């Protein structure tokens, strides 16, 4: 169960920004966060473990983008969205966010994986147009 996912280890090797959540815990909080994610967001590891990643959202984040993540999770569909996120210091960035369920043999979702890619403002407008 623990980081023995090939794909998690692949992601660390590529120095990606990601978190793992555990939905058997109430509110599906973060139980792993990569150094990339911490550097991107300005948070320390002990500021994110045990928190739902919605803390990155703020008043100018689009509730429809968030709604699309929520429904993806409910319907067990992989999702990709571009949404505005906030770092610890309150500065904002556009996050191309990729979320997938990690399932066992029986089809049970044992974790979720989220990978963040920081994108430019121009990238985000173009994306959100289509
Ligand atoms: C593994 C995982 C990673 C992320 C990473 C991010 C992120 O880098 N920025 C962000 O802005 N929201 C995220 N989310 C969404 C958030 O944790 C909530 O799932 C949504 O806000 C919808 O739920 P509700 O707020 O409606 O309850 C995630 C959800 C999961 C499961
Ligand atoms: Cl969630």
């Amino acid at each position: 169960g623990a980081m023995d996912y090939s794909l998690v280890k692949a992601l660390q090797t590529a120095q990606q920004n990601f978190v793992i959540s555990d939905p058997s815990i109430p509110d599906n909080p973060i139980v792993y966060a990569s150094q990339g994610f911490l550097t991107l967001t300005g948070y320390a590891l002990s500021e994110v473990l045990g928190r739902n990643c919605r803390f990155l959202q703020g008043p100018e984040t689009d509730p429809k983008a968030v709604e699309k993540v929520r429904k993806g999770l409910e319907r067990g569909e992989d999702t990709t969205v571009v949404l505005l996120n906030y770092r610890k210091d309150g500065s904002t960035f556009w996050n191309q966010l990729f979320i997938a369920a990690l399932r066992d043999g029986e089809g049970n979702v044992v974790n979720y994986l989220g990978v963040q890619c920081k994108v430019s403002e121009d990238y985000a407008k173009a994306f959100l147009k289509n």
